[PDB]
């Protein structure tokens, strides 16, 4: 009977080979069955035979008289086909019925789809005003929201509805987010313990961001300015210090007592569902500035979803890696520092929503700079994760995380031809986070915790690498010293609590605690941050709230 071989056909794909033997068993029957023509050409595509898939759908009857449903599956089809032009006429011919009928699931899901496709189409003011009138359509409000407050209010999620309103929702509220202008200011108080001279680090940060629509996707405008202040020497006497720092050893150093320095950087850079993209600078004002970007591409495979990127980008973990500094003027007065690494990364994901979801990531990078030893490093990271409460509002998870290091040369200390960063022959690190996220109708928060192990190795290392820049009456001790290596294992903890508060429709506020213990030598953040749209945004906040990272940490 051809109703059942109809059925049999179509509940596969809520999937290729048996739905369209049926489909064709029916074409035996009856050769004009749209229904037919119609899940063979779906089930063509959905194998990616696009070459057949259209010459197929043109031996359809014609569009005399037939219903929504079907007219709104051979609009998609077209459009996916890459037939623009018929499905932006079928959607503009179809929207005006769909509005004239009565709250229904057909001409719910026809202004929905046109909606989608006059957003992808160009006119996202448009697909606005559909999914305005979709939403009455959906049941979802009785009366069309004639402003941005009731129409985005309506958008916050629902524990009780259906699919329909819920996929409504969510495409209407990301739509509009798409859609919005925002500006954000944000300070950043950030350091670590150290030495008084090169380590004793504290640093500033103003990030201003600007993020408008373009395309699909959003462009965003960057301004970065840094003040990086790491104390002075301890004199011993006479003026003089001799810390394992630039040529110091060597010979006892005079003048540059104190050491700090500041800059400002800028950043431009485009993003979308797939690609993304950004180039900057180095904050001008420092010893040394180099351009820095990077670029992402972004798909699923499968059931997983990867992510490739390459990028440049500056270390900031001391003012030596990030900014460079200048030996003592009695002694060389030679600039160095300033390291950059640039390399590539592959990340998997795996999470369908379920109580459970896992992730790993691997990534390659070379470290170069102005007169510092070359380098290399390979990188692995994984997590998993158990959902303990999944609902929309309310996430608490418990997990596993391992990440593993390992570098060519051990380049951590401060000494002339030396980076001054963390660079461990062999490094492991075991920890178990613990996450609670919320939201409420005006707070949204984050908190979360996490307890590691770590072991690690660094090799015995000659002092002054660069031995060319080196005095030449120098050199026979500069050769006599080396950095000893060894071993440490331990335990540490992290943890970190985000808040947001919405005080007006256009004005958020939030501040953002992040503390580093986990004897990574990370330094810790301290950062509040303002952030303004346009438009309003009267639905739900991020869940978790999302402050601004800086540029030197991308």
């Amino acid at each position: 009977s051809t109703r059942i071989d109809l059925t049999l056909a179509d509940w596969a794909q809520q999937d290729y080979t048996a739905a369209r033997a049926a489909y064709q068993n029916v074409l035996t029957r009856e050769p004009a069955n749209a229904d037919a023509i119609l899940g063979l050409t779906e089930v063509d595509i959905a194998a990616g035979d696009k070459a057949a898939a259209r010459s197929q759908l043109a031996k359809l009857p014609a569009t005399d008289n037939a219903s929504l449903n079907t007219q709104r599956r051979v609009a998609l089809a077209q459009a996916q086909l890459g037939d623009t032009a018929a499905a932006q006429r079928t959607f503009n011919k179809l929207i005006p019925q769909a509005k004239s009928q009565p709250p229904s699931m057909e001409s719910a899901m026809v202004l929905r789809d046109g909606a989608k496709f006059e957003a992808q189409a160009g006119d996202p003011t448009q697909a606005l005003e559909t999914y305005k009138d979709a939403m009455v359509a959906s049941g979802v409000t009785t009366t069309r929201p004639q402003d941005n407050d009731t129409f985005t209010r309506l958008t916050r999620n629902d524990e009780k509805d259906d699919w329909l309103k819920r996929g409504v929702r969510s495409d209407a509220a990301d739509l509009y987010r798409q859609q919005d202008l925002n500006v954000t200011l944000e300070h950043d108080y950030w350091g670590s313990s150290g030495t008084g001279g090169y380590s004793d680090l504290k640093a500033h940060t103003t990030m201003l961001q600007v993020d408008a629509p373009y395309s699909d996707g959003r462009m965003f405008f960057r301004s970065d300015f840094v003040n990086m202040n790491v104390g002075s020497f301890s004199t011993n006497a006479d003026g003089k210090w001799d810390d394992n720092w630039g040529t110091c050893t060597l010979q006892d150093c005079s003048g540059n007592r104190s050491q700090s320095d500041s800059g400002a950087s800028v950043a431009v850079g485009w993003r979308n569902d797939v690609w993304s993209w950004d180039i900057g600078t180095t904050p001008m004002g420092f010893n040394v500035v180099d351009v820095v970007g990077g670029i992402s591409y972004s798909d699923d495979i499968g059931p997983l979803g990867y992510t490739v990127n390459a990028h440049r980008r500056p270390i900031s973990s001391s003012l030596l890696a990030f900014g460079g500094q200048k030996d003592s003027p009695s002694n060389t007065g030679k600039k160095w520092g300033g390291v950059r690494a640039d390399g590539v990364g592959l990340s998997l994901s795996y999470d369908k929503g379920e109580a459970n979801g896992v992730w790993a990531s691997l990534s390659g990078d070379q470290l170069t700079g102005k007169n510092v030893e070359d380098n290399w490093r390979v990188r692995w990271m994984t997590g998993y994760y158990y959902k303990v409460i999944n609902q929309n509002n309310r996430r608490v998870t418990i997990g596993l995380n391992n990440m593993i290091w390992h570098y060519d040369k051990d380049l951590s200390g401060y000494s002339l031809g030396q980076g001054g960063y963390y660079s461990p022959q062999e490094y492991l690190s075991f920890a178990i986070p613990v996450m609670w996220r919320e939201r409420t109708e005006n707070w949204s928060w984050e908190l979360g915790a996490s307890g590691s192990w770590s072991h690690s190795r660094t090799k015995t290392m000659p002092r002054y690498p660069l031995m060319n820049l080196i005095p030449t009456d120098w050199q026979e001790e500069a050769a006599r010293q080396s950095n000893d290596g060894g071993s440490s294992q331990g335990f540490g903890y992290t943890a970190r609590a985000l808040l947001e508060r919405r005080v007006t429709s256009n004005w958020f506020v939030g501040t953002a605690i992040d503390i580093q213990q986990a004897k990574d030598y990370a330094p810790s953040h301290f950062l509040l941050y303002v952030r303004y749209s346009a438009a309003g945004w009267q639905g739900d906040m991020d869940l978790p709230p999302q402050p601004l990272i800086p540029y030197a940490d991308w």
